[PDB]
């Protein structure tokens, strides 16, 4: 699971 | 599981 | 995980 930003 | 930025 | 910042 992703909790912040993939940029 | 990312809690942070991964830029 | 991660719990900081990957630039």
């Amino acid at each position: 699971n992703n909790f912040g930003a993939i940029l």
